[PDB]
């Protein structure tokens, strides 16, 4: 609500772009944080907006020399679809191949020697001294394709140098303008002085250079595009048209309407037929079918929907026709939600795609100056000592002086050097990777938001596990009642209907189950008045109970645990002490009532553990990361439950006021602290932790305090969810491998610095092994895709064996 804005900016193709204007909007005054992204082609800057206004990032933007606005809704598959580059790239390569041929075809014929050639390749025969046939039809062709094929080149290093920065495309303006000219000059001065011999030109390399230029540029746009496929997977599934009904009195249909999304409001009714998708999120009116939204939250078995329950919109309904109102229209659909925090997520760069973009604005400058050093060094070795590069180059020619070999090899190795770097590949290594790693996560359930996450799950130690909600199944019940009192004056109808009516007005996950079996057991779905509710959290609830003739005809009560009763002087017998202790042992809470100071009895409440629990944690203690448990309830549960899990260290009687001092004394210790919470009620623990992992959130995923969101109620998916994050930051390592070590090797090859050895590069030979790289950044990156998400038998395979159990003496309790 600080008037953070998002901004769409159009014309962004180097990588140098990014650090320009990401510099440009951080120096200017009144904003804190601006990060571009090239992927998405997008923008996030947070400002004062008091201080300056959005017209004024726009107009900042444009006078850095690009087209900006605000960021669109709907409209964004062209954005991640490449589709515009792709086919722009392919016409221009088709185009430059017209004059490729022929110069392959006539270099190709020089160097192999025909065994019986016709004249012995006169086609190099002098027609006028100093001007070879050869050289004049390279002279034509390269002309000709670097006034018709170079004028995009061109084009861009203008509208780049009109400003202080230099795009990539300067490195080509300048190699095929230096290629050029050297070789008219050259070609002027032979000619001039009537020479007997053409000298070997630069006119060979402008057709070649451009040619593996835009196959380079299309093939790694064509890969780039399949990064994006989760992405345009997701988008491409919503759908546009609704089928509104109208219901006279018994659901009936009057009439039937087509509508489009942007008319549809909540509250309508919508029809859906067998194989067509659910278009808005809503309510199940009636009839019973089943769906399978295995593309957007990715379990395999076909969900079965009843009236009365909840549908996602993009799922594809099978059996019947269904009629739905409507809760969630338009962007609060579960599915936009879901796409906008994976637009979102590739904004927070991580520290070392920070460290990358630094690097990435200072490299086209680097490579001119060591270009013009190249240059300058052995111009001034060969006019020095001539020795050392005769040594290498004995043969005193008689066409061509020593004087001009020196020229033409410092030129070809200047060129070279320079038409070999690839800022691309050293620029677009770590955000190809982050974007195949959160599109794999999100087709698997797993909702990695943000970048920094990536990297902090990968030097987690600790992560912290919930009680409800999260190792158990959330749904309690109700073992048997226990009665310590008197019967006759108390029986069990009316302590069931009084606790029953007392706790109606809490709404407690434990205390719905035991107020519905009650009303399932005495027979009567009535209750009576629930007056002076107290309601402690962590203590208990205390009330007064009137009417209690709704249900007896077929009173201070007080809920809580023993601190509760001591709080409003109640005293604790040992009978009632060692009661419920057996269950309590066996991992089953128990509750006590008291009616009137009436120690009225005991009511024993249990929740299944989750089945994953016995190995989601097993494998965490396997994979090297600490595990601890945090619950609320008495120290006898707590160690139960952690014994039948496996978790040695727990905090519990922890009031749901602090749920932060834990933590806080956790990260204290200097470790890295991930608390696996349920959501909205554990809110500030969450947002206290490094990361936050939010399990269970089931069409819940608009969460600010977690990071780390996983929709199915899986707790493996924890495990699959680090298992995975460093995989994809060992992946942008490498990334930033292949990117550097092609650059440390190109450049002194280049430079020829393998000159003793006999290691020389033509110009053309140093572009063909520049798209090498940029190609194979993106394709290492989308070595992701081929991620198998295992399975139960996968996870027992290599857990099988070791598995050591457990006793309650080795389990540790909480501090205080």
């Amino acid at each position: 609500s600080d008037g953070n804005i998002e901004l769409t900016i159009t014309g962004m193709t180097c990588a140098s772009c990014v650090h320009n204007i990401e510099s440009k909007l951080t120096r200017t005054n009144g904003i804190t944080y601006a990060s571009v992204a090239l992927a998405t082609s997008k923008a996030l800057v947070k400002f004062d907006p008091e201080i300056i206004g959005p017209r004024d990032i726009i107009k900042i933007i444009e006078e850095i020399g690009f087209h900006a606005s605000l960021a669109q809704r709907n409209p964004n598959a062209h954005h991640l679809d490449h589709k515009m580059e792709i086919k722009q790239w392919k016409k221009s390569f088709l185009c430059s191949l017209v004059f490729g041929i022929p110069v392959m075809a006539l270099m190709i014929y020089m160097l192999i020697p025909s065994n019986e050639p016709h004249q012995s390749m006169v086609l190099d025969h002098n027609i006028i001294p100093g001007l070879s046939i050869l050289n004049l039809i390279f002279f034509i062709l390269c002309t000709f394709v670097q006034l018709l094929g170079g004028w995009y080149f061109y084009v861009q290093a203008y509208k780049s140098l009109r400003h202080r920065s230099a795009n990539m495309d300067v490195l080509i303006v300048l190699a095929t303008s230096i290629a050029y000219v050297y070789s008219l000059v050259i070609l002027v001065v032979a000619v001039a002085e009537k020479a007997e011999r053409s000298p070997v030109t630069f006119f060979d390399t402008p057709p070649m250079l451009f040619v593996f230029i835009a196959l380079g540029r299309w093939l790694e746009h064509l890969a780039k595009s399949k990064t994006s496929e989760a992405l345009a997977k997701l988008m491409s599934l919503q759908a546009t048209e609704a089928t509104v009904v109208t219901l006279g009195e018994d659901n009936l249909i009057i009439r039937e309407e087509q509508v489009p999304m942007e008319l549809v409001q909540r509250g309508d009714i919508v029809k859906v037929v067998p194989g067509g998708k659910f278009p808005v999120d809503g309510k199940v009116l009636e009839g019973n079918t089943m769906a399978d939204e295995s593309l957007i939250t990715g379990e395999a078995m076909p969900v079965t929907k009843k009236p009365g329950s909840t549908v996602i919109a993009g799922s594809i309904n099978a059996h019947g026709s269904v009629l739905i109102k409507a809760t969630h229209v338009g962007n609060d659909t579960t599915l936009a939600q879901i796409v906008k925090l994976v637009e979102e997520a590739q904004m927070s760069k991580a520290p070392i795609q920070q460290l990358a973009d630094r690097f990435s604005g200072y490299f086209v400058p680097f490579i001119i100056i060591m270009s013009t050093l190249t240059l300058v060094v052995w111009i001034v070795i060969g006019f020095i000592d001539f020795g050392v590069v005769q040594r290498y180059f004995p043969n005193p020619n008689k066409h061509i002086s020593q004087t001009e070999v020196i020229i033409r090899f410092a030129f070809q190795t200047s060129i070279t050097v320079l038409c070999i770097a690839s800022p691309s590949s050293l620029g677009l290594a770590t955000p190809t990777a982050v974007m195949v790693g959160t599109g794999v996560a999100a087709q698997n359930g797993i909702l990695i938001k943000g970048g920094k996450p990536l990297e902090m799950a990968h030097k987690i130690k600790t992560v912290m596990f919930a009680k409800t909600g999260t190792i158990t199944h959330g749904v309690p019940r109700v073992m048997r009642v226990l009665l310590l009192g008197d019967v006759a004056t108390l029986p069990l109808r009316k302590v069931l209907a009084v606790v029953g009516t007392a706790e109606a007005s809490s709404e407690h996950p434990l205390g719905v189950a035991v107020t519905k079996y009650c009303k399932e057991e005495l027979g009567t779905e009535t209750l009576g008045y629930c007056t002076d509710f107290q309601a402690v959290p962590g203590c208990g609830i205390g009330c007064k109970v009137s009417n209690v003739e709704g249900i007896l005809a077929h009173f201070s009560v007080l809920i809580g645990n023993r601190e509760w009763l001591r709080r409003n002087g109640l005293t604790i017998s040992s009978d009632v002490s060692d009661a419920m202790t057996d269950h309590e042992m066996k991992g089953q809470t128990a509750i006590l009532v008291a009616i009137d100071g009436v120690l009225c009895g005991m009511i024993a409440i249990a929740d299944a553990v989750k089945q994953e629990a016995a190995l989601a944690v097993h494998t965490l203690q396997s994979m090297g990361v600490d595990v601890v448990l945090i619950t609320g309830d008495n120290r006898k549960t707590a160690r139960a439950i952690a014994t039948q899990v496996g978790i040695n260290k727990v905090f519990a009687e922890v009031l749901p006021s602090h749920k932060v001092a834990k933590v806080q004394e956790l990260q204290n210790k200097g470790k890295k602290v991930a608390m696996v919470g349920d959501g909205v009620n554990d809110s500030p623990a969450l947002a206290q932790a490094d990361m936050g992992v939010a399990i269970g959130t089931g069409t819940d995923v608009a969460i600010e305090a977690a990071d780390v969101v996983l929709i199915r109620n899986d707790l493996l998916d924890v495990v699959a969810s680090i298992h995975l994050s460093k995989r994809t930051v060992r992946r942008i390592r490498i990334n930033l491998v292949l990117a550097l070590i092609y650059n440390l090797v190109g450049i002194p090859i280049a430079a020829g610095v393998f000159m003793p050895i006999g290691i020389v590069l033509q110009p053309w030979m140093g572009s063909a092994a520049m798209a090498a790289s940029s190609v194979s950044v993106v394709l290492s990156s989308l070595q992701l895709k081929c991620y198998k998400k295992p399975d139960l038998e996968r996870y027992e395979a290599q857990a099988h064996g070791h598995m050591k159990p457990l006793t309650a003496s080795q389990v540790s309790v909480h501090i205080g």
